[PDB]
């Protein structure tokens, strides 16, 4: 009974250390290439009714704007306030191009977007879906 | 006479907690690579007289329904309120196919079930027997 | 994770050393023939919003202005600090003729320019598309 709790604390912590090391190694690409690395902070609530995505991306480097988004393997087209200035900020990106049927069907779950930067590497956004 | 019962309750429940912990650690891999993350929140109450699960399943993905349950190596059948729509609700599932003679013996105790979702992966469910 | 980082560092260093060797060969030719050669020192920034190009051209020869530039296989027009006086300096020229949206779409990445001097020679300018 005692050995099943120390076997879960270690799993929970190992999920975290590996992710921290992975993030540190991800950052080394932007640190050496000379371009800032954009990563999201917190969670995002993509709206099925409007298509607006409310992210909180933070970047440490140049000011680069996104060009496209990938939803469930289907390409999209971004719009709205897309500049991604330096420092943490809030952006109301309105993606469009995919049929709204998937958006209204998939209400409640947390899908994983892939916003495509102009400069290079993309940023993976895990966004919940609201009504 | 007193220690022989407290050395049995602890063993029986240690099996349960170890199985639940390893089920969580196993479903973590599936939710990590490709599949969903349908897990149980809390503990369920399985009636022994009529037979009805009251599980509290939380999932973030497509709507998937269970197809069969396992109660100590015995396959069962599911019918009732079983659709599992995205979110975290309470589902009343009427289990069937099990004889009403192997459950009332251990009323007031806890067992471990195994629900078989539509998308393949199985979730370990902890249930308490109620008369 | 280590292999990818090592490959990235080696790729960047290979680019830098190849460009250095090429510049050395060009300078050798210029010294042999009698007239100096315009070689860019370091990197350059090209603002997509405005079109002004900041370059660090140097030449150990006569003062020859530049007349045209090549962007993505499309000729353009130049103006501004276009004199290119003898000695290393920091010249700021304004590109003209490129479509603003196309270059705006590529903020952050690096491209290759090709300036056209008046004497009858060209200088390759690798520029970062800032904005």
């Amino acid at each position: 009974l005692s050995g099943a709790v120390t076997a879960l604390i270690l799993v929970i912590a190992s999920v975290i250390i590996a992710l921290v090391v992975v993030g540190f190694a991800f950052g080394l690409f932007g640190a050496f290439t000379g371009q800032g690395t954009v990563t999201q902070v917190g969670t995002a609530t993509l709206s099925a009714g409007t298509g607006t995505l409310t992210v909180t991306l933070k970047n440490t480097g140049a000011a680069t704007q996104v060009t496209g988004a990938i939803i469930n393997g289907n390409a999209a087209s971004v719009s709205g306030q897309v500049t991604i200035s330096a420092g943490q900020n809030t952006y109301s990106i309105s993606l469009g191009g995919i049929s709204s049927s998937t958006l209204q069907n998939l209400v409640g779950s947390t899908i994983s977007l892939t916003l495509q930067l102009s400069n290079g590497q993309t940023v993976t956004v895990s966004a919940i879906i609201t009504s």
